[PDB]
């Protein structure tokens, strides 16, 4: 069906190591969307390009208010266009680097969304999504959207790299190699939590061997303002041992996120 002459081309909202996201409109009804751009020399050259076949066909099916849909694909010969809502407010990240932190209002009902998101997510066999704040958009009503299909792709106004904020949100079962299971998303959930509340996410280390160490040993603290509350949900997310972290049905009735989620 489609083809890159059905779409009018705005400016790139974003760029990433596989390609581009550009603002852009289909001829006909007008409609804002997301293009997504990817390069097939890039994703050859990664060896990706069986990757991408597979989450296509996941995205596909992913139907979710807090996950960004994908509307549909095509290619030609030296390109794969992604067809993507556009969430017109932008990355968390960047609403973080707005406010500098969240309040436990706005924290809690973020972390309902997501762990809403991610519970239908792990009822189809879905799970590891990149969930930190550069790939959580914000919709038309500031409604979170999962949205890390097809790799990072960074704003102008980022300043912090894909390989970077990826580590920050790394469990310590795959920074240790060990099998991991959908519980790696519970570990997200509570780095989100206190990136959101602190401003910073918890083992930011002056180097990545550094970070490492940290997110092995589990080794983070809070500032004095967190309340606490907020450090039991934390505290139990960030568990090293994956089978002690909460299911996400137990996130959603934390006596935390319920007093204060809206
Ligand atoms: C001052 N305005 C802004 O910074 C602004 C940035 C993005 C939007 N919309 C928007 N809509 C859909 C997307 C899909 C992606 C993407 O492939 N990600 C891996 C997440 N992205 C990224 C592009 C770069 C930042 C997120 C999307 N971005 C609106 C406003």
């Amino acid at each position: 069906q489609w083809a890159l002459e059905d779409f009018e081309i705005g400016r790139p909202l974003g760029k990433g190591k596989f390609g581009n996201v550009y603002l852009a409109r289909e001829k006909q009804s007008k409609f804002i969307l997301a293009l997504k751009v990817l390069f097939k020399a890039q994703l050859e050259k990664a060896g990706v390009e069986h990757q991408l076949r597979r989450e296509v066909e996941i995205q596909s099916h992913l139907r979710h208010p807090n996950i960004l849909r994908l509307y549909g694909y095509f290619h030609d010969a030296t390109r794969v266009y992604l067809i993507l809502e556009y969430a017109p407010l932008g990355t968390v990240y960047r609403e973080l680097q707005k406010l500098s932190k969240f309040d436990e209002q706005r924290t809690a009902t973020y972390i309902t969304e997501l762990a809403n998101a991610l519970s239908y997510c792990h009822s189809k066999r879905v799970i590891h999504r990149d969930i930190k704040p550069e790939n959580l958009l914000l919709g038309s009503a500031g409604e979170l959207k999962i949205a890390d299909f097809g790799w990072s792709v960074h704003a102008p106004s980022s300043r912090r790299t894909t390989l970077a904020g990826t580590l920050d949100y790394l469990p310590p079962e795959m920074i240790e190699g060990r099998m991991h299971d959908e519980k790696v998303d519970l570990w997200s959930l509570g780095v989100l939590c206190y990136e959101f509340l602190v401003g910073k996410p918890p083992f930011e280390a002056n180097t990545y061997q550094e970070t490492y160490k940290r997110i092995s040993r589990v080794e983070f603290t809070f500032p004095d303002f967190v309340t606490e509350g907020a450090r039991d949900l934390i505290s139990r997310l960030l568990k090293h041992n994956p089978s002690q972290r909460p299911m996400l049905r137990e996130v959603l009735e934390h006596p935390w996120i319920t007093a204060n989620s809206s």
